[PDB]
């Protein structure tokens, strides 16, 4: 999977996602920066606040580059937080929207590109799908975000193989992780962007290193390494 | 199938589409005043001008009840001009986006309720879908929107069973006529809508008679015979 | 949900859902017998074991009328073995191919037509999906279908309210039990049909009674009552 | 797009799509006779004939790696005919399962990979989609597949960009043109392969040359030219 995030003033999804010569569309069929799986075929999903802070998303099973109601209604949709994602599947799991990142408990929004066991993670009734992302988000939500670093760990440790790259978002605040995948930053005037990949060329664009967190609020970005072992 | 149409300040989609008692979400499992079909669960669309004069359009052929993206993202879309549908296929027509209302010429925005022996229709490779309404559409689009009652009026001749309700929008303008089937129309302060059913019992909704075109704009309802 | 099942000499799926005047096709749109909801429009799936015992599956989130593959397949589709079903989604569950009935253990079919609280069954990590049917599913593969009785009078009696009408299959054996809603069965010479509600008006149609078990193997229909 | 046809002993669907190493499913996603960034996710379609000769259709608008109802059902999916393809959709086309080959006019099954200006095409009302193959599909089938190699350099005389190569069957011959993209054949002891690109590396594959026609019956290959400008 590839995903994005947005902190700032107010951006359209088309503006974020489908617009740029190298953002999320364009991942969808041909990423620059991926290690796993050639493409992002296997839906898609784009979640925002409101004005009222109510967390909205629009998820898909189909791949995004076909989606002419989302390349069509994107424009209009606005907001100062956004988090979406193209999926690529892992062999066995569902392809199905519910299924699709970003995860949401209400108040959080949350994606999760990488790998894990599903067998080493707490069973749970509260997963909005059967798949392993899903049980992931499931996790992190119950420890609590500010927790994020410390699950990631412990989840990591469980699962030695496991990808955890995490990116999350409440409206005012971005988290995320780098765990085995890839992860870049852009600070503009207004806002940050998060990202699996660079969305352009932009020299302002900067590389998460491997096994850290970031932390984005009112507009300062904040990278601290997780533990490991 | 039956749609609805919004001209006024802005609306959310869900607000139009989504939350009144008995507006087109309802009427996609339970509609009021239907004769042709019990239910209206092969698709759906919600066509709208953005700001800017854009027509914009979600459109889908599974049914309006269970779309959870919708009905979650329909309150944050807001428009001055609004025109969806939802849709019962005739057997034999393909169900798919491509084929339900609204269709667009990128001006105008158009929804079609009723049945057309496509045999009668000229040949097109305008059209958006293979499918008897999309064919009609094609022709309405052609012939542009302010010949709507001629080419409707011509089609009905052609056809003595055809049903050619249309309802169409360009952000400024509605335009609908009946031909076979049923229109209210509801004027509030704050624009006009109309729709195959009232979407509630509000006093205010009044029966648009068979064989007529509607003229919304400038607030402005003038409805005239078809002939 | 309306569900059905074949047990007898191959039958297609065409022959079994889509053909009859009052099957499974139908019951989508126009159901006789269902209390709750009003038609089955969300979703579909078809199960069937082949020749060699494997279970295999079809299922979809879109209305059984509207799908022309299904329509143009069922028919070339046969089999001694046959679960389908219709669905009509509960309020806040997602409507997905994962959680159309049948469900599959790999060895069992399952369907199951009800409402059950979530919060009186045990968590899992072996449920197809996220729906309550797919948890109760998952139960009731754990426990194994040979307690199929037990499990379902055991969740009858932790949720008073729930209806748990399951039909399920495993190639040479049918299972069902009837808890707050409707099922029939019909004995041809070449087979059994157990099914939410007659496909047709044939005489041999008669109605399970409410709260028993029905077992059909095969050879043998038992209907025997579940504890209440 | 990509397609492969069988026509010969009975053959499951599986067995001639989803199980070979290189064959249609894996060309969805992973194609080996087209440039690396290509990949044919926007759809696919199965035809078959059954014992009566019914010509029977499975279609799909999803990537054919991604469909877990086909995976199950393909194995018991046995035909003397097949016409199977993996669409990969060209500029705004509708991707939908009516634009998915095979078409069919009850007797034949037919697909096309490759690229046609609608605009040289006569207008129909007997097409089953708007898209260019379902247009050029209807000519096709009007005229007769009698005449297909006739049709065909009629097209690519109208328009010298057009890539129009056809699998199609009846139940008891294929037939297929080369017009810009290559076709390779597969000759088995109970049957013959026709296919955009071969499905393994059996040493019995062979290349059949551009710009001819492919007349399959009773396991009997003819190839003959195409009339040129």
């Amino acid at each position: 999977c590839r995903h994005v995030a947005w902190l700032g003033a107010p951006r359209s999804l088309a503006d974020l996602v489908l617009d740029p010569p190298q953002g999320l569309l364009v991942q969808s069929y041909a990423p620059r920066r991926q290690k796993h799986g050639l493409m992002n075929a296997d839906g898609w999903g784009a979640g925002f606040f409101d004005d009222d802070g109510v967390a909205r998303r629009w998820r898909s099973d189909k791949p995004l580059w076909g989606d002419a109601s989302f390349a069509s209604v994107a424009p209009a949709l606005r907001s100062r937080c956004v988090v979406a994602a193209v999926r690529s599947a892992t062999i066995g799991m569902s392809i199905e929207p519910s299924a699709s990142a970003p995860f949401s408990d209400g108040q959080w929004l949350l994606s999760h590109n990488g790998l894990v066991a599903r067998g080493v993670l707490p069973l749970t009734g509260a997963a909005e799908s059967t798949v392993d992302s899903a049980i992931l988000a499931a996790l992190i939500f119950s420890r609590g975000l500010d927790a994020l670093g410390a699950t990631i760990a412990e989840v990591g440790e469980l699962d030695p193989n496991a990808r955890l790259n995490i990116l999350a978002a409440n409206g005012s605040r971005l988290l995320a992780t780098t765990w085995g995948d890839t992860l870049s930053v852009l600070r503009r005037p207004d806002g940050v962007v998060l990202a699996s990949e660079p969305y352009d060329d932009d020299p302002g664009w900067s590389d998460i290193p491997d096994r850290h967190l970031v932390d984005v609020r009112d507009a300062h970005v904040v990278v601290t390494p997780l533990s490991s072992h």
